[PDB]
């Protein structure tokens, strides 16, 4: 069969063979007692580079040694891109949230051969779930890959914005001192209150990296936690997440991308937050109206916004959130550690073992199959299309 | 009486009188159970900026009412400075530690009428301890008064530099996405070994905000923790700290500058660290041989070197940790966020309403009196001089 692989590119200055440390931690288990992914085995070092082209998810020799064929590339946007060229007779098609393959229903309906559209790490909101279900394709991702990863980049956003981090390390690397010009809007998270739309498998996470900083812990979800687990954490409750807005100093959101969240902060919603609140973002960039942001921080509404995803993916080189007033912005990198690289690329494989081998995948793994919505998939999220608007991702230009 | 009181710069485009958000969160007490500061009243308005000239901590009613005769400057090195002018007749001196009027012997000689030098902040390094003892001067300072937005920015600048925060925001302002450029040195601090130099107010807070990421605690101390806050966090106990060295990942420093510690990481103890180890001191600069830091990360000995802490202050423009290989500095901010200034400002009012008025300063905020190590510099401290050095402060020019 034909696998279709999109990854990001090499490092600029080349692939490396050397890095900064020569062991991960070892990790035994995730925290809601869910193993590490099972492949048969891995074809690749761990800690290396494996999610650009020449990283290839270590998936090489395995497949080909099957008699399939492997195409890797980069190149995904627009009409002439490699991957436009491979859609007629690809029967698997593989990326990574962060640099994604958007695979709409036109091009959906452009792939008569496709069975398997697998996401390598979490969020398979760039596939048009409504068309996947109507044309009976399998949705996978690898559940729980790089949510701690996620947990980890919010907590250091969060302290980042409301310490002033940024703007203070550029007067140091400037040759100054400007303590005043610091501290104007430094403060210290001890006693404020913060909010996380959603407590799954990151907010939850969240919540408990929080506690000790002492602040007070706020939170929302179609699923309300456990009794036990709110009372350890002494959290409050809303029934919704505007009840939950007005409450809270620091908001961060942690749901999944569908219909009933798109676009949820905007110029109506953020009236709601207080005065002077931050607020952080590593879920999905089309949570928030792009512009709505942007006038919130230049009003004062918010103090400052910080996340790393973006829509579209890449973003235009002229994308206002780049330029925003007290941001904290990076490229979509959290779930992209070379600690959860090694994670998700043991998955990826372990996925297609499965489905090559017809053995079933994982409940977890699941998001659509068999014309509806499946495993995770029917937990966290609603039927429907994200992908609109995502054409506008081939305005990117490399430099 | 005189008192003179050295604070920084106002902010280059003025002092202002509108802040991000309106309000401090509410602290009640310290987690080890000492009460916040008890003056009588206070003259300003909590999270207003207090620490630069024109903030003045809030003392100039208070002062002037009494009789006495306030000098506020920021001009302290160097033989022509204000603080200079001053010393023939001041009674009390006040200075920050991020911006400090350095009291060696030779301008302790010079003071006839010297009787309280007041650190308003934590840590009296920039006094010479042995000339104090000597001339019989009480030193003070704001015990607990920014412990806990110090341990805030070590969770930062850990996360900061495992993750690689600095660079991958400068890839996103830039106008570039570039995720492998971002993610070749950027990894999860999940399941790594950290240790602190020191438990104390600081280092202990620092063990507890970083239990929940699943890293493995060590720690090293000249006073050893009860065993059960050892069993609480399972902490991995050091007799030395060049035991600890090669077991952590990650290494914190939050111990005093003394003659004990002065120096401790050169170019013979930097050997004894895991190849690839963070380095985050947030405690003093000079803890650190300057160009030792600056060698092992060229060599990869060190993967990043992080902290606002430098020595001496301010630091000249040329000084090489500003442009260093992988750094996350800031200048010496952590201690200064508004909500610490609040704290140490009330702190700095309720020694002098002690002094005035012949009343005993707390035992918790005494580093030296009557001719001897008291208080906290009984348990924290060695008889010393830490100031060696200092008159390089000269050399920083605006800008
Ligand atoms: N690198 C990154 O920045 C990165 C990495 C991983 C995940 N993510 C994003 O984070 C999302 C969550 O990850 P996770 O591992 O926590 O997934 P999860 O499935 O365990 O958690 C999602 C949570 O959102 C809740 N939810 C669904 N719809 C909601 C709605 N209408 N309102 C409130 N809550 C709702 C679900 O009940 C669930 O608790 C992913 O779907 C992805 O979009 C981003
Ligand atoms: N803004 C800042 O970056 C800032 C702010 C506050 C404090 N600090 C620095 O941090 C230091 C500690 O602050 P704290 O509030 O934790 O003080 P603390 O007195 O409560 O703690 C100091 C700890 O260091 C230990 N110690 C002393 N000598 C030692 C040695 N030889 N080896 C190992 N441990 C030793 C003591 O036993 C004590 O536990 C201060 O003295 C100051 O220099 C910096």
């Amino acid at each position: 069969a034909k696998v279709v692989c999109v990854l990001y590119d090499d490092p600029i200055n080349g692939y490396p063979t050397s890095y900064a440390r020569d062991d991960l931690p070892r990790i035994d288990k995730y925290p809601d007692g869910q193993t590490l992914p099972t492949p048969k085995a891995i074809d690749f070092t761990p800690g290396a580079l494996l999610g650009s082209v020449s990283g290839e998810l270590g998936l090489r020799k395995y497949l080909e040694s099957q008699g399939h064929e492997l195409v890797v590339t980069s190149s995904k946007d627009g009409p002439d891109s490699e991957l436009e060229k491979h859609l007629h007779d690809a029967e698997v098609i593989i990326s990574q949230p962060f640099w994604p393959a958007y695979l709409t229903a036109e091009r959906i309906a452009k792939a008569p051969k496709l069975k398997l559209a697998l996401t390598a790490g979490i969020g398979s909101d760039h596939v048009d779930l409504q068309a996947a279900i109507d044309n009976n394709i399998t949705v996978a991702e690898v559940t729980y890959c790089n949510s701690n990863s996620v947990a980890e980049h919010v907590v250091m956003m969060v302290l980042g914005l409301v310490r002033n981090y940024i703007p203070s390390h550029d007067w140091a690397r400037n040759g100054g001192w400007n303590i005043a010009d610091c501290v104007a809007r430094s403060y210290d998270v001890e006693g404020m209150h913060v909010g996380t739309v959603a407590a799954g498998r990151i907010g939850l996470r969240v919540l408990r990296l929080l506690a000790p900083f002492d602040m007070h812990l706020h939170y929302t979800d179609r699923h309300r936690l456990p009794e036990a687990v709110e009372k350890e954490l002494n959290l409050t409750w809303h029934a919704t997440r505007e009840d939950m807005y007005g409450a809270c100093d620091v908001v961060t959101l942690n749901c999944p991308l569908h219909p009933e969240t798109e676009h949820m902060i905007n110029d109506e919603t953020l009236k709601l937050f207080k005065r002077g609140a931050y607020l952080v973002n590593t879920a999905r960039g089309k949570l928030c109206d792009r512009d709505a942001i942007v006038r919130a921080l230049e009003s004062g509404r918010l103090a400052g916004y910080a996340g790393d995803v973006w829509f579209p993916q890449p973003a235009p080189n002229d994308h206002p959130w780049r330029t925003m007033p007290h941001n904290g912005m990076t490229p979509h990198i959290s779930g992209t550690s070379l600690s959860a690289q090694t994670r998700y690329a043991a998955g990826t494989r372990e996925i297609l073992e499965c489905y090559f081998e017809g053995r079933p995948i994982r409940d977890e793994y699941l998001i659509v199959q068999g014309g509806g919505l499946a495993g995770v998939g029917a937990h966290s999220y609603s039927k429907g299309n994200a992908t609109g608007g995502s054409e506008e991702a081939a305005k990117y230009e490399k430099l």
